[PDB]
């Protein structure tokens, strides 16, 4: 027995966690094993291992028949929304104030957190992921390509346009072909982010395609007139092939595959794993340099910089109604708020993966030395994963080398970060609307967008026919209920 077991009697729980389109909770994790020693609770996970969408398999779960105990994963803030209030989900409020003392404390220390997510009944129906740290991405350039070229570093777009237009024909990899990919990304989303060059917003938060607020009022970046034209600047250079061809397909491991074969040449992702390319691929590429870059000045003359991190993130786990036993489960989510609980949950095992030393947790040298990023190595064995869990930036500290942390205190220092939206609170009947239009629109906004980037419809002759489906798919209706949301705050 343990002084932090919540249960005498051994239980066993089953959890659906599909996250990331690639991974399932794993029983055998070194961290979920060590959390059922702890508390005495295991989870056995039931989630389809073949399946490339976790929103698809989420929807599949709630249409296989009755629920397992639990549900995690990213991007499900909206189904525990609106599944909770339909009665699928639990209210957390009362089992919380009862049974959890460091998610009470937590959130009386938090209380965006805690309003960002509550429903509109005021119900609690999910633990969220809550991050840390301040900034999340930014862009990175290939130094020793620009000085093969002798090329400066691009200050605005126009002069981005000519350095991504060399790396494509000018042969830095000095091989004789032409097999250069000026920019990659492992997320497709980001290529709609280049809108941004053009003075056009493609997301208001972390969350992709957010809402953002101007002048109080609620926009969105796939709706407005900017976004048609600067669509148009992307498809232009996905066109001259200066955007990987292959964006919306290559994904997870863009990066190995990429700069690991001397190919790519510019990305926009979060620092700490960027940077480490640099030491991962050192050996193999003498003189590969990925450095951080200040946002070109776009068309509207400013450098954006539109990616933040999210404090909470829409992702996590929630307790459903078949769930025999939330008093425990309860508890057991309790336990990852707590220091030993929070200190699995973000570094791993003691003994495999870091030591304490000091008080202080240290990641051991052959985690740090290792060629995979060390949030890749964490996901790995259950650390790092989108469930309900506090981050503890001390882990990404440590594996942050000196070219991420002045790209991130350039970042800060130069405030290219824009104000993030925060979200509105709607009334229960808003809502209704939101949930019975907005999943759809979403979409149907993604499908456009790509076919845009693509070239296989055209902005410019489309955007009549699109604006009136975004009419016809209800997206003014939310437009409405979230404006009106957004006049009550303010
Ligand atoms: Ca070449």
């Amino acid at each position: 027995r343990e002084a932090t077991w919540v249960t005498e009697k051994p239980l066993t729980l089953k959890i659906h966690m599909h996250f990331r389109d690639k991974w399932v909770w794993d029983e055998n994790w070194p961290v979920a094993r060590e959390v059922a020693r702890l508390t005495n609770v295991k989870l056995v996970g039931v989630a389809n291992r073949a399946a490339t969408n976790s929103q698809e398999q989420f929807n599949l779960m709630m249409a296989s028949g009755q629920l397992p105990d639990i549900v995690g994963g990213d991007n499900l803030k909206d189904k525990f929304i609106r599944y909770g209030m339909e009665g699928a989900f639990i209210p957390l409020n009362k089992l919380i104030d009862q049974n959890a003392p460091n998610l009470k404390a937590f959130f009386k220390t938090h209380p965006e957190v805690q309003r960002a997510i509550t429903a509109p009944d005021g119900n609690i129906y999910y633990l969220p992921y809550v991050p840390d740290g301040l900034v999340s991405r930014g862009y990175f350039i290939r130094q020793d390509w620009l000085d093969k070229l002798h090329l400066k570093t691009p200050q605005t777009v126009d002069e981005l346009y000519t350095v991504l237009k060399a790396f494509k024909e000018k042969d830095p990899n000095g091989n004789g072909k032409a097999d250069e990919i000026p920019f990659i990304n492992r997320d497709p989303e980001e290529v709609f982010r280049l809108v941004n060059f053009w003075g056009a917003r493609s997301t208001g938060s972390n969350t992709w395609m957010d809402f953002y607020v101007e002048n109080g009022k609620i926009k969105h970046p796939f709706a407005e007139v900017a976004f048609k034209d600067g669509i148009k600047h992307v498809a232009q250079w996905y066109k001259e092939g200066l955007i990987d061809p292959e964006i919306f397909t290559r994904k997870a491991r863009s990066r190995e595959q990429t700069f690991g074969n001397n190919i790519g040449g510019m990305t926009h992702d979060w620092f700490a794993s960027t940077a480490l390319f640099n030491d991962a691929l050192s050996k193999n590429i003498p003189g590969f340099k990925l450095v951080p870059m200040a946002p070109p000045i776009n068309s509207k003359g400013q450098r954006w910089e539109e990616d933040a991190r999210q404090i909470p993130r829409p992702d996590g786990w929630a307790i459903t109604a078949t769930n025999k036993n939330p008093v425990e489960t309860i508890k057991l989510f309790d336990f990852y708020f707590g220091p030993k609980g929070r200190e699995l949950s973000n570094f791993g095992v003691p003994g495999l993966t870091y030591d304490i030393k000091n008080g202080k947790p240290v990641y051991k040298d052959t985690v740090l030395k290792a060629a995979q990023p060390v949030n890749n190595q964490m996901y790995d064995i259950g650390a790092q994963i989108p469930i309900g869990f506090w981050q503890d930036y001390e882990y990404e500290r440590q594996w942050t080398n000196d070219v991420a942390l002045q790209g991130i205190d350039m970042y800060i220092k130069n405030k290219y970060v824009l104000p993030q939206f925060t979200g509105v609170n709607l009334t229960v009947e808003e809502r209704e609307i939101y949930d019975k239009y907005w999943p759809d629109v979403k979409t149907y906004m993604f499908e456009m967008g790509q076919s845009w980037v693509m070239g296989t419809k055209d902005p410019e002759k489309t955007w009549n026919d699109y604006q009136q489906q975004l009419k016809n798919r209800g997206f003014y209706q939310v437009m409405i209920v979230m404006q009106k949301a957004y006049d009550r705050q303010y």
